[PDB]
């Protein structure tokens, strides 16, 4: 019945995310001395830290807000991979169904609250 209480459950899973390994190439903005053609590839780039600060600021409206942001995490390295097996896609694939496994509770616990809210 909460509409509110999908804000502490994703920083719950933002910091079950941060202590994933996996989650290490996510955590901070891509580093474009590192990846000097990433703006020519990636319109918008995201990463977690990013995220975590807009949750924190108050700026995520709702749970469906803030998983299309991780997701364009994982689109864009999707996007920016030169193979389907290179070591941060594989790492983002892992992250993406541990990520996927624990939000569809939280996106349906928010929907039914906020259908309750307007019966
Ligand atoms: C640094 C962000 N990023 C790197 C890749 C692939 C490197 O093999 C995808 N996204």
């Amino acid at each position: 019945y909460d509409i509110q209480a999908w804000k502490k459950q994703c920083e719950e899973l933002l910091n079950l995310i941060f202590q994933c390994e996996d989650s290490e190439p996510f955590r901070q903005p891509v580093d474009l001395l590192e990846y000097p053609d990433y703006r020519d590839i990636i319109d918008t780039p995201m990463d977690f830290a990013t995220v975590r600060e807009t949750l924190e600021a108050g700026n995520y409206e709702s749970p469906m807000e803030l998983c299309k942001d991780v997701r364009l995490i994982f689109s864009n390295s999707k996007a920016y991979t030169p193979s389907k097996r290179s070591r941060i896609y594989s790492m983002s694939l892992r992250l993406s169904a541990f990520f996927e496994e624990h939000i569809s509770s939280v996106l349906s616990d928010y929907k039914s609250a906020l259908r309750f809210h307007k019966r």
